[PDB]
């Protein structure tokens, strides 16, 4: 699940959590970030593209994983499960961008509102 926690730590950081409160998932994820750099940039990541960019990095290696290892499930399970947090984390920045744009529709109405 280092995929899990190390997602977990990114919104943490964007949420200002405690550190206290990311600990055990900093610990998984130690060991692992040799191997594994894409875990590291997704951890570590400080805009949402970024996040979705390391995510999508992240799912090729689960992806290969579940294909090398047929016999666990498990695998398969974690993907389903990235899979499905991924889709929320692009809904979160849909979100961030409808704001966006609208902080620009709303400037050319006040204007209009107030000669």
């Amino acid at each position: 699940c280092h995929e899990l926690s190390a997602l977990r730590i990114a919104i943490g950081e964007l949420l200002e959590k405690e550190a206290h409160d990311l600990l055990h998932e900093r610990e998984e994820l130690a060991p692992v970030l040799g191997q594994r750099p894409e875990l590291k940039r997704l951890a570590e990541a400080k805009t949402l593209p970024a996040l979705e960019e390391a995510l999508r990095e992240a799912l090729l290696h689960l992806e290969e994983r579940a294909a090398q290892e047929p016999e666990e499930p498990y695998w398969r399970g974690l993907l389903l499960a990235v899979e499905a947090m991924e889709g929320r984390l692009k809904a979160l920045r849909a979100e961030a961008e409808a704001l966006y744009q609208d902080l620009d529709a709303l400037h050319g109405r006040l204007h209009r509102l107030f000669p």
